[PDB]
């Protein structure tokens, strides 16, 4: 049996904002749930200080109880909250921060990153610490590392995480921190740019699904022509696919992209690359993600699969 232990790991984002996270386990634990515990604390030893929100996945949801004390907003690792979610986090923060001065938010999940992160940013920009998210949550990547060097992808982890920041951003000064108006998508067409190098390189070993929330609408497989037609351009290095069949979209919606090549690894969310956008916040007939601003191709170590050029276009049409 080794070795056992509690390890609770506190970071001070500001004197009444903090992170915390359980990096130490491991495997089979006497610990099992600690928020329920370290809340018991807090009500206990520092009464009617400590307000705590646990971040956890659809599963992880399952195993929690009802705390008067504690915050439950549903996000599933390396992914992001419902817009709406979002904002009533923000809410319910602003409640408990202006109440008192000496009241104290503290945000838990588990992996003390990009989940964390999207929220405690996102706070940041509500309390006016920072104008931009990208100053908001290069400063949680410095709170959070120890590092000077200010790095996005230090205090979140996927693009699509800096996006939802950024949408927030985009709320608090262009919508008076309301949300947006209900706006009705239909994805009519699929690009991609630079696909030399990615899987077979033609778009032929590649599936879309469209994910509405946290359930499937839309599956396409490219080479077999199943809800799609694929047409790969080589002079321009690109494949487009028109989507036939997608339903009514609104809201948050997820996008993922597999393959059947081997050569083509799988990053977070168990598929090669995905990615995040609200319906609300598509400006024009159409979004543009650059190799950056997608989830998996973020990351350095997929460059030599991912060029410079490698963008995804999704093209809409307006259902009404
Ligand atoms: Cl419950
Ligand atoms: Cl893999
Ligand atoms: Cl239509």
């Amino acid at each position: 049996m080794r070795k056992d232990g509690f390890d609770l790991d506190l970071t001070y984002v500001t004197d009444h904002v903090i992170a915390m996270s359980f990096p130490s386990s491991g495997r089979q634990s006497l610990f099992r749930n600690p928020i329920g515990e370290v809340s018991r604390f807090f009500k206990t030893k520092h009464p009617d200080k400590f307000r705590i929100y646990n971040l956890c996945s659809e599963r992880g949801y399952d195993e929690t109880k009802f705390d008067n004390h504690v915050y439950r907003v549903m996000i599933d690792d390396h992914n992001v909250p419902t817009l709406v979610d979002l904002l009533k986090f923000i809410d319910d923060a602003k409640v408990w921060m202006t109440s008192d001065p000496d009241h104290v938010i503290a945000i838990h999940s588990k992996g003390g990153k990009g989940r964390t992160g999207t929220l405690v940013s996102s706070w940041l920009l509500e309390d006016g610490k920072f104008d931009t998210a990208k100053e908001a949550l290069e400063y949680f990547g410095s709170r959070r590392t120890d590092f000077e060097v200010g790095d996005v992808f230090q205090g979140v982890e996927t693009a699509s995480q800096i996006r939802y920041v950024g949408y927030f951003e985009k709320i608090k000064k262009n919508y008076g921190g309301q949300l947006p108006p209900m706006k009705k998508l239909k994805v009519t067409g699929v690009t991609i740019t630079a696909i030399q190098g990615v899987g077979r390189g033609n778009g032929s070993d590649l599936s879309m699904q469209i994910v509405s929330e946290r359930q499937e609408v839309l599956l396409c497989k490219f080479a077999e022509g199943y809800n799609c037609a694929l047409q790969y351009d080589a002079t321009d290095d690109c494949v487009t696919c028109e989507v036939k069949n997608c339903p009514v979209l609104a809201g948050d919606i997820k996008v993922r992209f597999m393959s059947t090549s081997k050569s083509l690894p799988r990053g977070y969310d168990n598929c090669p690359f995905y990615f995040w956008f609200n319906t609300s916040l598509v400006e024009g007939d159409h979004v543009t993600l650059k190799r950056e601003e997608i989830d998996n191709p973020h990351k350095k170590k997929t460059w030599k699969i991912y060029r410079d050029n490698f963008t995804v276009k999704l093209t809409f049409s307006d259902a009404e």
